């Protein structure tokens, strides 16, 4: 069709839009012929009426095509082009290990990640703690790294799924962000644009999650699986727990250290290990690198044990302009916080629950996140040695270790940490790290 | 409240907005702090959820106050400040007679009219056919005319209900125009802003009407009556027929002549007389100028018979910079069309129905209306001697007399006129001019 009003109206009256109309609208958004008021109205219409699977796929496909779509056939990489994505959380440093691990197993990961949104952290921000790390290599450089190293974690360019920038920006201030059809599209517009063969989704569940309840998480997970597979990308998704910090730390540089220590075998948080292994297993299978789940786990465990994964990580850091001896001297490069003191509970007991969102916001306020785009982040601030649910706390076991930039910064953060962690007398019932797997 | 997103969201979730929130939003629209995307979303939310009477009144009141509101207490006009409004139609020249008539009966009419929208014509455009007529006098001048003459028909200024300009403009391209709550508000934001005591609404019904069916017309009529009275303005409304041209002509100058001839007693279309008398009766009563309906009709008939009404009309035209001898020499000033030829039906029979919208569009295309704001109108083109429903047509009785600016213009218009008027063998059932009266 060719009239925005008519298309907004058609959908407004509960009619399912045609591919030709969606394509038109999206192209118009990209072309700047469609106005902000018109993006807001359609979005509010898709909210009130949702969208059928065919139109959901049309939207994602349309957004994906509004810009550049990577093609890896030229490089002739005889190995799968796979990637992972997460709905975000706190302490979710999985991507820094998952990337190298999967790459060490014969996969190729053109990970176009992002920055911290609201209470959740952003991989790109964590990586930019590494002195000299470049998240924006030229396409020709990106290709070289993916060919030589097998993995690269870069930021999104203006050329990637352009329509989405205009779209999200609008729905962000028009109350049209919580809509499975649209959420699914933003997520997939970017990932599909990477010219993937397989993809695994990490849809968080819990107090640190994006979606309010387990049902909404499950739903979103399903929408994405159907649509991603509908567009021709082998996609599987896992519902993961985010009712407490996943890794043992929360921040930027603190989480990078934890990744290196994880990769080097010095320390591996058990939950983080589960989630990380799980997402990788899915990738090895979907990417056809391994057929049996047990075969996937075996290969991955191998790369962790022999150091191949750690080596690929260092090669990546170097390849993206970072230090040539990072996994060896990471301590010499990563900025340390001024003040590092532990915070203890006002009472003894077991950690029964923690408002992970609140913990997420506490790091932002410490300066480790952005309340606004123009904000500069302090790569040193953050939490370390996070107490886990079920942990008995006392004066010889802190709730967390706070890396603050000054006393006032510490005092405030400590207050927030103590208020977000609820203690009980009896140990809480253990909830699973990985709830379920989804596929079509 | 103070957050647009939150307010859009509150309403989005079916919650009724508070006066404080509406006021905020509207003030924001006026202040330019609220974006187009945000006006579109709320509007689409008010569409899907409608609004309660209290919030409907809040919206109108808020829009009314976003700008200037006239006050007539300074002038100490010992007579009511009344006015009329119509949802528009074709051949709806009632305002040009209604104004002077009511004024001659002791009322005061600060009529802030408008221009032609879509298929309907606009009083201001008709009046601007009069050489030198000024629809934009300074407020001080407007007041003088209203004090001396009792009636003035001017165009809306930027200062009048400012929020509405931004609002309508947006909903016009976002598919959020057909919404009783919002429609009611635009209409009332302007009228209430005139500092009225009483108001009468002419809500059209039919093929030339704005609202699709009699139910929607009745509904809108009721919304307006409740809200207008809720804001403290004695308001009554009448459902009028627009299933055929109301007056005998359709255009700008052609309709001005018809008004003068009506006022002078040379010729009075029967339906137009009914509708015009009816609206005036309502105004005399609401304005307390007459208590009995029969007393209203008597007074009005009197001003028509003794020429007082015609005299007030001339005084108005002069007062607004028009000719001092218009009702006397209107022929000497009003532009005549180049080509004036009658169009006859391809067959004999009775006029059973006519697509008044189509007839409205035919005048626009002839150049007597605007398809776009930048368009200049030909004040000479139009239809005259319109055939009425039930009229037997033959070679000695044309469908209408077309005033075109050139042969090609005539040929095309004639085609449209013949295609919009449906003939039958048997005479159609006569429908009422005035369907019903509404009040609270």
């Amino acid at each position: 069709l060719f009239l925005a009003q008519e298309i907004i109206r058609k959908k407004r009256d509960g009619h399912a839009l045609s591919d030709e109309e969606i394509r038109f609208f999206i192209n118009g958004i990209r072309d700047n012929t469609i106005s902000e008021g018109q993006i807001a109205a359609l979005a509010m219409t898709i909210f009130f009426h949702d969208m059928t699977m065919p139109e959901r796929v049309s939207l994602t496909m349309a957004m994906r095509d509004s810009g550049t779509v990577l093609d890896w056939k030229s490089l002739h990489l005889n190995g799968p082009i796979v990637d992972k994505h997460s709905t975000g959380g706190v302490g979710d440093v999985t991507s820094l290990m998952l990337g190298p691990m999967v790459a060490a197993c014969g996969g190729y990961i053109p990970m176009i990640s992002g920055r911290g949104l609201g209470h959740t952290g952003g991989t790109l921000d964590k990586l930019e703690s590494i002195p000299g790390f470049d998240i924006f290599p030229d396409d020709n450089r990106f290709r070289e790294i993916i060919k030589d190293v097998g993995v690269a974690i870069i930021g999104q360019t203006s050329s990637l799924a352009p329509a989405d920038k205009r779209f999200y920006a609008t729905r962000d201030i028009t109350a049209t962000v919580d809509s499975i059809p649209l959420i699914t599209a933003s997520i997939l517009a970017k990932k599909l644009a990477e010219g993937l063969d397989a993809l695994v989704m990490d849809v968080k569940v819990g107090s640190g999650a994006f979606m309010p309840t387990y049902e909404l998480s499950e739903a979103l997970a399903e929408a994405i699986v159907g649509v991603a597979n509908g567009a021709g990308v082998r996609t599987t998704a896992l519902l993961t727990d985010m009712n407490q910090v996943l890794a043992s730390s929360a921040g930027n540089a603190v989480e990078v250290r934890e990744a290196v220590q994880f990769l080097t075998g010095e320390y591996r948080n058990p939950r983080l290990f589960d989630v990380t292994m799980a997402l990788c297993v899915e990738m090895l299978i979907s990417g056809k690198l391994a057929k049996d789940d047990a075969e996937a786990r075996a290969k991955l465990q191998a790369v962790l044990d022999n150091g191949k994964a750690a080596e690929v990580f260092g090669r990546m850091v170097a390849a993206q302009k970072g230090p040539t001896d990072f996994v060896e001297n990471y301590a010499k490069y990563l900025p340390t916080a001024m003040l590092t003191k532990a915070v203890y509970a006002d009472t003894e007991g077991f950690v029964s629950e923690m408002d992970t969102r609140a913990l997420g916001m506490a790091v932002v306020a410490m300066g480790g996140g952005r309340r606004q785009a123009s904000d500069t982040i302090d790569y040193s601030v953050g939490f370390t040695d996070m107490a886990r649910l079920g942990d008995q706390v006392d004066g010889q076991r802190p709730l967390a270790v706070i890396h603050a930039k000054d006393e006032n910064n510490w005092q405030e953060a400590a207050k927030a940490v103590k208020a977000a962690i609820k203690l009980a007398d009896k140990a809480p019932e253990s909830t699973p790290t990985v709830y379920r797997r989804i596929s079509e």
